[PDB]
């Protein structure tokens, strides 16, 4: 038995849906054999597949980042416009691979138009700095005029791409990156290049790089150092972080998402420390622009030998336990509404991706497409502040973890409360009962549940044994909705009128 | 019009009464002609003023800072201990007195006895450090086979004083403050000061000296350098804060306690930034250890000679809108019990006082003395949230000014709940209604109300015009409280049953 | 030092235990005569500085007609100790100590204390603290900054190492 109080006027904020977004870096095969494979029989006069347009279409993904990632801070943008036959062929450094630029920024652009994408375009500051980053943003988003706008316009681009938010940089502070800075020299060249950038076009935004992990020795100190060189010239701090089942326990993996929300609250505190040292009248928020599960693809990935084309890297295949995992993390997301304005599923398509493809083959869902897709498609409206009584549980690295997981989503002009809920209990569901008394006339709609006795089981090509239902028992009675939440399961209980 | 819900399970936490503190410091007649009196016909046996104890124990206050305060950064504990005739007579660099150390810290323990108060013992860290911390905690604490441990006893005091919160030293940060030490220079010694301390006594708690304003420009900075060096070995971090209505604005005036509110998330963040630079499962709170309206002495003091004994220093006389904004700010810490713990409504007798005195003559209440007693008295409980609707306004340095500042608190033990309020509007009443359909059985006991026409009106020794009433019009109608609060009115709704 | 009914009883930090001074230094080095050794002092910069040094090497060290020296001939010491080297405190690095000092804190205060304490007597030698052993996240980077500040002024540097069979 759990017990939550669904009070409309109890609200966190509205849901700002680029928490919805997701992420495509020049890795693998997530451009090429994903998003473009030319000669597939669905793509397109272009060569995007257009079963990928699709999938990724019905996920509702407002924003997607682009390049990278590691990728972009050995990337020099102007290798990957203008005619083919002019693109050279570089070594990646970030992936070890040969990238032909095959596809660049404006073909990354027509890509996302098809998907109804808004892109979040990464500039390099590992190997480049101011000069490019203005350039870039001249090139992008000046109309015409200037030799970076006309050459654009040359290259066939008449009207801008008009790129609204920009990411300074991909994951400085570590130590495998490309141009790796220390928190005081990237601080400083983000500041100078934030600068240059907004006298471009003083309506972009900008995102200043957090730590690429909560684990790393330089955390909290690298924000703060960081936000204390950009806090007026920037909009958003952002923070990065994988989870994974390595030592097969199911209890412990599925409460890895109260870590993420110490994380999250952790940074929300260093932007407010550095708001008050500053003295601004400016709130900074979080994108966190790097989040999923990823562990299962890292001994195959040895394997591979350097300096291929598009080699088969970070293909995980997820798992049903998985999927309940990312559910939690979701959760996590729309309960810090207030300050995490953008997120980015890492990322979209055959990189630890809901999206996987075969070459010459089809496209399909893995298990986390699934409740990513519930969250953006029924989670749009306003986060309500959750009141829950829950039995709990101890593992190996927590104390204390609900067996619930949950949070309702109140969307006034559909007129529709969204309950979102997961039951971590290995053995027993849990019937919940939510007070719905502020929500007069309100009636059960459907309950979603996606649910599989074995954890481990995968989806791949041939089929699809984690997918949903709506076999869900929800049920109105005096105010009170009820629901059974099978033990280990995802839930959608979805209330109108 | 505003509303209210008034929701059980919508909790902030659990009060901490020592938010409910005040602060004596050698300063001015707060002990020398304020507690401490012996010519006076109403003196004890040990020379405290009786009428003086009945009124702070009026008040409930749990818990005392002593002995300073910008005082005890000069100050020698050893001077105002043994027999009074080898105790010397000092020059106090603080506020320019000769302390003849008449009164030294045994002969406060008894005074603190005798009002049912705490005390939070402050330690020298301006011309003192590491030796006399420990010592002087020996001293106070060990019960018996050692040095300082039978010097207590042998002034006096067989049983130990046991004191439990301990100040490391006081606003260091200032440039007035008699050994100014930067962020680092405090925060290394008060770590090596809290170590020998609580090698002395594991069971004490230690508080960090914050800013000794908001405005000071180490703001911030010096609270995350300190907590840096400190945060393993201490239990609290410091704020401090005054105001004032130096400008005749009391829409703006009244509003200060937005402020304040600011002040205090800015320094929870701080505390929770290195909570997580430090990966630690302990959480800062925060100690409010000097609080209150200051301002109306400010010229007097200037003309006062040096090197008297007890001059008659910081003896505002308060009014009735000093008194709403005294509310105000305790709604504030209630409204923030999560995080505050510790609360000293700086000071507590004569010196910027609630309660006054006159040399051979009576003590009275200023109109700061009623908000401060009914907090005291009937806030004790969990502090709940409130989800106000409430008008608003706007005012010279603040946008959105909520013209209700209420919160309530329940008491289960006593099956009660209290709603504070205050109605900053200065022509207007206010209709509150608040939904109360959580507390089943409740009635209204009274409804208290502290108003006068006259903002600018003191109370005096000669009469005390600014005095509460019990005709409040509250009344509690199918599980609704609807109750008029007055046009600048400090309100207390008790309910019961 | 001196009568034993002025000597105080202390609360020792470092064992959590009450030191009674019934033994002090001249009745230590009473002892030690008996079994043939010379002592090699440690001077407290944990609590204390360079004064406190100075004035140990006087009451050990210098012969008399000084407050300090004449003082040792009182508690019944005609002849100085004559110690020969000295420890600059004791493993100062440790966040476990008394008085803990950084590398550059301890390196300052040791090169004042081995200025004053050669002053009072040439013929000593001095040792700075090393690390508390090799595993301190300070071990070598604290060496180098200490011998960096101290050189001059010192004729050793101590190492600290214990083992245990604990697998």
């Amino acid at each position: 038995k759990a017990t939550m109080i669904i009070e409309k006027d109890f609200k966190i904020a509205e849901i700002d849906k680029r928490i919805y977004g997701s992420f495509i870096e020049h890795l693998g095969r997530a451009v090429y054999g994903g998003i473009y494979e030319p000669g597939h029989p669905q793509a397109d006069e272009n060569g995007f597949r257009q079963d990928v347009i699709e999938l990724v279409k019905e996920l509702q993904v407002p924003i997607i980042r682009y390049p990278g990632g590691n990728f972009v801070s050995g990337y020099n943008w102007e290798d990957g416009v203008g005619p083919k036959e002019q693109r050279p062929r570089r070594l990646d450094l970030a992936w070890k691979s040969v990238e032909t630029n095959e596809i660049g920024l404006n073909e990354f652009m027509d890509w996302a138009k098809m998907v109804g994408a808004e892109v979040n375009m990464a500039v390099n500051l590992g190997t480049r700095g101011i000069d490019a980053a203005r350039n870039l943003v001249e090139y992008c988003n000046h109309p015409s005029g200037s030799y970076y706008s006309d050459l654009r316009i040359a290259h066939g681009y008449k009207e801008p791409h008009k790129i609204k938010t920009w990411c300074l940089g991909n994951e400085m502070d570590g130590p495998w990156q490309i141009g790796h800075k220390t928190a005081v020299e990237y601080g400083r060249i983000a500041c100078e290049a934030a600068k240059v950038m907004k006298w471009v076009d003083p309506t972009i935004e900008l995102v200043v790089c957090g730590s690429s992990n909560r684990n790393m020795p330089t955390f909290a100190e690298w924000e703060a150092t960081v936000l204390d060189h950009t806090y007026d010239h920037v909009d958003y701090i952002s923070l990065h972080q994988y989870y994974g089942n390595r030592d097969n326990d199911t209890a412990n993996y599925l409460a890895l998402s109260l870590e993420m929300d110490d994380f999250i609250r952790s940074v929300v505190a260093i932007a407010d420390y550095v708001k008050a040292k500053k003295r601004s009248k400016k709130t900074i928020h979080l994108s966190f622009d790097e989040w999923n599960v990823w562990y299962h693809s890292n001994e195959a990935d040895k394997l591979i030998e350097p300096w291929t084309v598009a080699p088969p890297l970070l293909e995980d295949i997820y798992n049903f336990e998985d999927a309940l995992l990312v559910g939690c993390m979701l959760i996590t997301l729309m309960k810090h509404a207030d300050r995490v304005k953008i997120a980015c599923l890492a990322q979209l398509v055959n990189v630890i991706a809901p999206i996987m493809t075969e070459k010459n083959g089809p496209a399909w869902k893995q298990t986390i497409y699934y409740p990513f897709m519930h969250a953006s498609v029924y989670g749009r409206g306003v986060a309500l502040h959750p009141v829950i009584s829950s039995p709990k549980y101890d593992s190996k690295d927590f104390t204390d973890v609900p067996y619930l997981e949950s949070i309702a989503v109140y969307n006034e002009e559909k007129e529709e409360v969204t309950i979102f809920a997961v039951n971590r209990d290995m053995e027993d569901a849990l019937l919940l009962e939510c007070d719905v008394r502020s929500f007069e006339d309100y009636r059960v709609i459907e309950h979603i549940v996606l649910e599989h006795d074995n954890v481990k089981q995968t989806n791949s090509a041939q089929s699809s044994p984690v997918v949903p239902h709506r076999n869900g028992d929800a049920q109105l009675s005096d105010r009170k909705v009820s629901a059974t939440l099978p033990k280990l399961s995802w839930n959608v209980i979805r209330l109108g009128k």
